[PDB]
């Protein structure tokens, strides 16, 4: 689940921010087909700040969390991990998975990942399909 205020892309590509997602919505997949959002769930904890060292906004998510990633050794594969199984990874096997976004590099790299001092709210919910979306800068999330 996501960070309230996290904004992504309808299915028609205007903003949406996750909390207003509701059932039934049409969101962007990454070859830019339709998603459809259900089982809208809210809560409140202390989330993890992920920051890249590209200037992109950090994503900001729950512990259990879903991230889609490519690993190194094309020369990489795609790999989905949770947000637990991934901070508890060594720094030196963390390399190897970058977040990514929707080829129009496409690859980004993550510099921290940190859990926050103090909770805060989210809203999660499934997504149809690869369970694939994009954010409002076509980085690339999973359910
Ligand atoms: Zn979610």
């Amino acid at each position: 689940c996501l960070q309230n205020g996290t904004r992504l892309l309808r299915a028609d590509g205007s903003e949406v921010l996750v909390e207003d997602v509701q059932e039934g919505d049409q969101l962007l997949g990454p070859d830019g087909t339709s998603r459809t959002a259900s089982k809208i769930v809210r809560g409140e904890e202390r989330l993890y700040r992920i920051k890249t060292h590209e200037g992109l906004e950090d994503l900001v998510c729950t512990h259990n969390h879903i991230l889609s990633m490519y690993k190194e050794r094309e020369s990489h594969e795609r790999v989905d991990v949770t947000v637990d199984d991934f901070v508890r990874l060594p720094q030196q096997e963390q390399q190897k998975y970058k977040l990514f976004r929707s080829t129009d590099a496409t690859l980004l790299h993550i510099n921290s990942i940190e859990l926050e001092e103090e909770p805060t709210k989210w809203s999660g919910f499934v997504v149809d399909k690869d369970s694939l979306y994009l954010r409002y800068d076509y980085l690339v999330l999973h359910n």
